[PDB]
RNA sequence: UGGAGAGUUUGAUCCUGGCUCAGGACGAACGCUGGCGGCGUGCUUAACACAUGCAAGUCGAACGGAAAGGUCUC
């Protein structure tokens, strides 16, 4: 009952005396589609096995995403090894304006209204890691107001 | 009120970094094809050389007059 997206599958190799031993990696995104998403790498000698391992890794590594009604609360910039991803909230009309990896992550997390731009490296793994880093950096109004005081010193027009 | 990427250096990897493509636009040209209407638009090159016709006249209520028409007129 989850949403699973396999993002990138590539064939890696290792050289031995005989020749090249091939294997497969399959980066997988898994999320409940509502507010919670996980990422798992996964790797094996066969594509379905790698996909499976990615699925269990992601499902074990679920984490929670702060939404404010179908979009993220405030703009953020996430930083992976060398991938840079910029996310900004948008009005309810907009869709998900994102690239491949970022779109996978956001649509599995259950985000409907986002402008996502990748500025650093183009590797899919690092783009995914930067996106999850930005989602970690995200904040909620309720604990920012808990940290500061008098939880009205913000702007909460919609609510619901 | 608005921002999408992909291919390509390696046995494989991650960076750096060029090259290339997917969009739009045109006072356009060319290829194939071609029913109609509405509204626009048409020498971007030789400020090269130009046949022909037309693109600046008007006033008799300023004037002397009488080539033309109309006149009473011989
Ligand atoms: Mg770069
Ligand atoms: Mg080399
Ligand atoms: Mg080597
Ligand atoms: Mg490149
Ligand atoms: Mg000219």
């Amino acid at each position: 009952n989850y949403l699973e997206r396999v993002v990138a599958i590539n064939r890696v190799s290792k050289v031995v005396k005989g020749g090249r031993r091939f294997s497969f990696t399959a980066l997988v995104i898994v999320g409940d589609g509502n507010g919670m998403v996980g990422v798992g790498y996964g790797k094996a000698k066969e594509v379905p096995a790698a996909i499976a391992k990615g699925v269990e890794e992601a499902r074990k590594s679920f984490f929670r995403v702060p939404l404010i009604g179908g979009t993220i609360t405030h703009p953020v910039q996430g930083e992976a090894a060398a991938g840079v991803v910029l996310l900004r909230p948008a009005s309810p009309g907009t869709g998900v304006i994102a690239g491949g990896a970022a779109r996978a992550v956001l649509e599995c997390a259950g985000v409907h209204d986002i402008l996502a731009k990748s500025l650093g490296s183009d590797n899919a793994i690092n783009v995914v890691h930067a996106t999850v880093a930005a989602l970690k950096l995200l904040q909620r109004p309720e604990e920012v107001a808990a940290r500061r005081g008098l939880p009205i010193e913000d702007v909460a027009p919609a609510g619901m």
